[PDB]
């Protein structure tokens, strides 16, 4: 088989997530989120910053609040924001909590 540079090593499908048929949508309708908050941004990658970008303390909240949207409730929080500052990143950790889903109803005071 194929020959020259060697690097064999026990792992199947690793490094970055693998999004879906139907993932893929989903990263996609995030991807709008931000390029519709970051206006300057005229095209959102997996290395555009949402903080370099031009988003602010706010906007913050208001992708976690959108994505929200998305997965009706998603379990996010601004820290995931401040964790994966870049789409790419962040996407992962989303796609992380999509493909979990469902939450621990806890004691909910109100």
């Amino acid at each position: 088989g194929s020959s020259g540079s060697s690097g064999f090593f026990k792992g199947a499908a690793s490094s970055v997530l693998e999004l879906t048929e139907a993932e893929l949508v989903t990263a996609e309708a995030v991807r709008s989120v931000w390029q519709r908050i970051l206006p300057k941004v005229l095209e959102v990658e997996d290395s555009t910053d949402f903080f370099k970008s031009g988003a602010a303390s706010v906007d913050v909240v208001r992708l976690v609040e959108e994505v929200k949207e998305l997965c009706d409730g998603l379990e996010l929080e601004n820290e995931d924001v401040y964790m994966a500052s870049t789409f790419g990143d962040f996407i992962q950790l989303l796609v992380r909590k999509l493909r979990g889903d469902d939450e621990e109803s806890g004691p909910s005071s109100g």
